[PDB]
DNA sequence: TCGAATCCTGGATC
DNA sequence: TCCAGGATTCGA
């Protein structure tokens, strides 16, 4: 144990040795100082009386750039449950057995939701334990445990303990829990002395941020053609940083054949991107100057993109290679899970960003695609083959490529990352890295602590798996969920306000919507404007107009009119049912335990009960097969798990392994006794929610919308006074209103966030609260909403597109669209109410809204006052100009959510189900889609609008028709040539064929089993046609032949094509063009020709065929 | 004997 | 985590 105690203080010295080389001096004597709080750690530390204790190191900063660290001791503790009365026995046995590492044992009353009659105001006792140092939690823990689990399976000393809570939540985490710290917040701090505990203080007087140093960097690299770098073989040929809006370049001066000097490199005026210029003589001299220059300007910040998984570890092994070993001159070193870390630098991410919060659609997650996104420019492009031929014969073109990498990546984290992540750490417990890397739903987790520790409520374990669970009737489950919401595309067509259209519509719906109208407005008034009518003047002139409108559409219901498109949708729908309907992770009880509830009276009105759908999917089998499959491995003892033992009985083996091997033997077994693969069952059920459990779930929930809200007008308000400011050009006062818009826009981003993940957590397998029952509730009433929505809409008009949050609509031109109302009241001189929203407004609160809520009016009378309460609102958009949807090859078959829409100025509003870039697919449909969307808007008539579109389809099939006879060839290439890149060894499929396989063989067989060695091999290929009739694994071409030496060429494609007597070689001799076309083909059909004789018109593309279905349905219709 | 279903592989650094 | 494309497997 000593060895581990002083490799431990050993490590504890080396880190305090970095800090003071990085200048984090310790306080040292009695003071006060105040300092903004960056970042913290766990570590242990003596005190006095020469004990080790655990504690925790916190980093401050000061805005004159002083820093220093400050260190806290705090002890661990965990619960523990005793049968009735056993506390001081037990703890005297404790206390006997465990002298010298419990620090204290003590008695303690909690809150515990699932006690009996808990409401009326029961309370339980808890023992709880503490100890010196984290190790000895793990030893009394792990000799605890078993006799837990053997006092559970069973119903002395430990005979007596019954249960056991809250020994696994991260210390660090603990600590803030109990103590109230949070990272950038501004803090005072007093150390009174060595005897004595440090003392913190928030000072929320000071709002506004220091600006740490940030350092952003990026390498680049020789590399084998055709093939990854190589740690071992490749060198780095030079190195490009940013540090706080300044630019350095260093490099490799061996391979760049010219002294590089200085330039400048601005995207735009708000990029500046001047740059500086190092040369060193070689690699080893490159490697110290950086590592000179990081220690020199002891960065805080460190940023890259995707480092972790490629650019760290290159780094790593060529330092090594020379001797310069990275973690004592960076202090950079992998942790546990293959991260990079350091104790006084934070290494930051955008990566783990863009996939998690960005919302961008799959794919386009290539940095060069989120800098056009996000920032709006053109970054430079260059094929990674030419990188060496660059520094040999031109290398500022790579230098102004490659400094391109770090100026995108520098402006990219400061600009859209920074203030989030920072903004998002306010609140939450966990580090900043932590924050970043762990995924959104543990996050949901650690916030809901801090409430459960304040409402002083004990936590409950992690959700325990069952295995092999099975219905009553015996089957054994494989699957069960909740039933999930539909998307599906009503209709395939393209519409626009241009175009009229024909329109047919009840009657009688009118004659029920003119009795409620001016009810309808009154709601509008009275519920959502809160503005009483009395507070209005001509509120009749407006309702007899819409009555007249009304009228009008009555007398003729069958028309034909130009359409108006509005978008409806539901903002936070599902927040809005949870606050509605008071659901909670423990609202749920069994009808056994309101016998209990001492409230279950007669007229009592607790009990709310709602529905919900479930699905399973199952085996066939019932209870005696699969107890006598384990009667089976019972009665004859496995082998060992592996041959590195004896022989185990059933008691012997892992559980959960057996549980995989009853499901396999019972997979085996059932082809006998059965005759079906899956059984799937749906089924309805309700359940009681009790309307008056304690609460402080929803009331998390309403906080954080109403705190969205309020920073919301804050940012509207500061974002009118940083135009006043930038008029008036003042810098000092453009700088702070700047940082304040910042602030709060970054605040009610954060905010956005936990409130969208507050649902998505309750679904998470094993976390502390969960009921697949809320996830269900919530689900099967999201749709009720809508489908009741279209049971109006369609009645009206038609809907187009179905969407889990709202619809698209089109309404006839003649419907009532706005108004706006004269007030008298000053304060908000005029209203505008959108009609078709308020018409939809109150049926839902006519029929969803809650009228049994209740609330805690005293907690020494438990006396409840009754309520009433909504928020479901729907909201209205656009109308938009035009929008429009594919259709599928094959019939009966539904699209998903998959079209075009565009706004009145013209330009794209949204473009979905598609992406304009891709790595695993050819160019010509790439263009070819992107100018359809864009020629689609041409055009006045339908008959105009695809006589015109045709154009671009009748232009790439007559490049293919024509061979491109007059197309350059290596264009040709570029447009057809195919894209993949391998990341296994060839051994590891063994056989099995596909192109993206037979191409590395012949790329073997081209350049020697060299390529065969490793993952990475790079490839391209072409289909031929010669080898008539073998499927298309076979007939792939890789292109790397066609710039070798011709009788090479003729030499291998003799061979590959099978053909002895082929005498020409010329590309266009060999290209398989019928595939192309055919494949063209299958793109066109999906947007032109099948929508259009969906929709009354004839085929205008006569050299591509329709379907036989469509066919014969056009000739049975005709 | 042909059609429908199943499973496989990649994207994200260079 | 999600979809396209191709081939094999399974059923009438
Ligand atoms: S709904 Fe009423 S009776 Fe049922 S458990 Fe809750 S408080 Fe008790
Ligand atoms: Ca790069
Ligand atoms: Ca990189």
């Amino acid at each position: 144990s000593s060895v581990s105690a002083l490799k431990r203080l050993e490590r504890s010295q080396w880190t305090d040795k970095m800090d003071l080389r990085f200048g984090f001096e310790r306080l040292k004597e009695p003071g006060e100082k105040t300092g903004w709080l960056i970042n913290m750690h766990p570590t242990e530390i003596l005190d006095e009386d020469k004990r080790l204790g655990s504690a925790v190191d916190y980093y401050f900063i000061q805005d004159d750039g002083s820093r220093f660290k400050v260190a806290l001791p705090y002890k661990p503790y965990f619960y523990i449950a005793t049968r009735k009365g056993c506390e001081r026995e037990v703890s005297s046995f404790l206390s006997k057995k465990f002298q010298g590492k419990i620090a204290k044992v003590e008695t303690v009353p909690k809150e515990d939701l699932d006690l009996p009659n808990h409401l009326v105001g029961l309370k339980r006792n808890y023992i709880r334990l503490s100890f010196h140092t984290v190790e000895d939690l793990v030893k009394v823990r792990k000799e605890i445990s078993p006799a837990v689990k053997k006092n559970r399976e069973q119903d002395d000393q430990l005979d007596n303990i019954v249960d056991m809570r809250e020994y696994d939540v991260p210390y660090h985490i603990r600590l803030s829990i109990d103590l109230k710290i949070h990272v950038a917040h501004w803090y005072n701090v007093r150390y009174r002395g060595n005897a004595f505990p440090v003392e913190i203080t928030r000072r929320d007087d000071l709002v506004e941020r220091p600006d740490p140093v940030v350092l952003a960097f990026d390498i680049e690299t020789t590399k084998l053609p055709l093939k990854f770098p190589d740690a071992e073989t490749d060198q780095i040929m030079m190195i490009s940083y940013m540090i706080d809006g300044q630019g350095y370049l260093i490099t490799n001066r061996e391979i760049v054949s010219e002294d590089i000097e200085d330039f400048e490199f601005t995207p735009k005026p708000e990029y500046e991107g001047p740059f500086c210029v190092f040369n060193e003589p070689d690699e080893a001299h490159l490697i110290q100057r950086w590592f000179e220059h990081v220690q020199e300007t002891k960065p805080t910040i460190m940023v890259t993109y995707n480092g972790d998984f490629f650019d760290w570890p290159f780094v790593e092994a060529r330092a090594a290679v020379h001797g310069l070993s990275m973690q004592q001159e960076i202090g950079f070193q992998k942790d546990s899970q293959g991260e990079y870390k350091a104790p006084q630098c934070i290494h930051m991410d955008c990566l783990r960003w863009v996939k998690r919060d960005s919302y961008l659609p799959v794919g386009s997650h290539n940095l060069k695609a989120a800098a056009k996104a996000k920032l709006g420019y053109d970054p430079v492009e260059l094929d990674p083959e030419d990188m060496c031929r660059m520094a040999t014969e031109q290398p500022q073109t790579l230098a102004t490529y490659s400094v391109s990498d770090a100026v995108a990546t520098y402006y990219l984290y400061m600009k859209y990352v920074h203030p989030f992540i920072f903004a998002l750490c306010t609140i939450i417990p966990m580090e900043p890295d932590e924050v970043l890397r762990k995924g959104s739903g543990t996050l949901c987790e650690a916030l809901l602590m801090v409430q459960a520790f304040h409402a002083n409520i004990i936590f409950p374990n992690k959700q325990e798996q069952e295995f092999n669970k099975l219905t009553d009737d015996g089957h054994v489950l494989d699957s069960e969920t909740y039933v999930g919401g539909h998307v599906e595309a009503l209709e395939s067509g393209v519409f626009r306000s241009d175009i009229p259209c024909r329109f047919r519509m009840n009657p009688a719906a009118f004659d029920f919507l003119l009795q409620r109208v001016e009810k309808t407005l009154r709601h509008a008034l009275e519920e959502e404007e809160k503005v009483p009518v009395e507070q209005v003047t001509n509120f009749e002139e407006v309702c007899d107009e819409i009555k007249s409108k009304l009228a009008s559409l009555k007398d003729v219901p069958s028309r034909i009119e130009c359409p108006l498109i509005y978008h409806l949708d539901v903002g936070a729908m599902y927040p809005n049912i949870i606050l509605t309907n008071r659901l909670q992770p423990s609202a749920m009880v069994d009808e056994a335990t309101c016998a209990a509830c001492d409230f279950n009276k007669p007229g009592a009105n607790c009990q709310r009960k709602m529905a919900w759908q479930w699905r399973g999917e199952f085996m066939p089998a019932s209870r005696s097969e699969y107890h006598r499959i384990q009667h089976q491995l019972e009665s004859e003892k496995f082998p060992p798990l592996f041959p590195e033992g004896p022989a185990r009985a059933f008691h012997e083996l892992s559980r959960e392994e057996q549980a995989k091997y009853e499901k396999r033997r019972l997979a085996d077994y059932c082809r006998k006794a059965y005759k079906k693969i899956h059984i799937t069952k749906v089924e309805e059920r309700l359940t009681t929610i009790c309307q008056r459990e304690n609460s402080f779930y929803v009331d998390t929930v309403r906080a954080f919308r109403d705190r969205r809200y309020e920073f919301k007008g804050l940012h509207k308000v500061w974002k009118k006074k940083l135009s006043a400011a930038v008029e008036v050009g003042d810098a000092a006062e453009v700088k702070r209103c700047k940082n304040m818009e910042v602030l709060y826009d970054s605040l009610q981003l954060a905010h956005k966030c936990i409130l969208n993940s507050f649902y998505g957590y309750v679904m998470r397998k094993g976390a502390r609260w969960y009921s697949m029952e809320m996830a269900g509730i919530v689900c099967f009433t999201g749709a009720n909403i809508i489908t009741q929505a279209r049971e109006l809409i369609e009645q009206i008009g038609r809907p187009l597109e179905l969407d889990t949050d709202g619809i698209w609509c089109v309404l006839p031109n003649s419907f009532p669209e706005n108004f706006v109302f004269k007030t008298t009241n000053v304060k908000k001189p005029k209203v505008t109410i959108s009609y078709p929203g308020a018409m939809l407004n109150i049926m839902v609160k006519e029929g969803f809204t809650n009228d049994q809520y209740q609330e805690l009016a005293e907690p020494s009378s438990l006396t409840y006052v009754t309520r009433s309460e909504n928020s479901i609102f729907f909201e209205v958009d656009g109308p938009y100009l035009a929008m429009i949807l594919p259709a599928s090859k094959e019939e009966g078959k539904k699209l998903k959510k998959r079209y075009a829409v565009f706004n009145e100025d013209g330009s794209l509003a949204e473009l979905k189900g598609f992406e304009v870039k891709r790595r695993g697919e050819l160019q010509l449909i790439k263009i070819f889609q992107s100018s359809v969307f864009e020629a689609f808007l041409k055009g006045s008539t339908l008959e105009e609008v695809y006589g015109s579109v045709a154009k671009v389809a009748d232009y790439w099939l007559d490049v293919l028709y024509s061979k491109a006879a007059n197309m350059p060839d290596s264009e040709l290439f570029e447009l057809i040539s195919e894209n993949r890149s391998m990341s296994r060894k060839l051994e590891d499929y063994g056989e099995q064929k596909s192109t993206s396989i037979s191409t590395a063989k012949r790329l073997a067989e081209f350049l020697g089993d060299q390529m065969v060695k490793d993952a990475g091999l790079s490839c391209r290929y072409i289909i031929s046609r010669k080898p008539e009739g073998s499927p298309v694994t076979e007939r792939a071409i890789p292109l790397a032949i066609f710039q070798a030496e011709p009788t090479v060429r003729k030499h291998f494609l003799r061979k590959w094509l099978k053909s002895s007597s082929l005498q020409d070689f010329d590309i266009r001799a060999i290209l398989d063009w019928d595939y192309y076309i055919e494949r063209l083909g299958s793109a066109i059909q999906k947007i032109i020709t099948i929508p259009a004789a969906l929709q009354q018109v004839k085929n205008p593309v006569p050299r591509v065929k329709h379907p036989d279905w469509l066919h014969k349905k056009l000739l049975e219709k005709n």
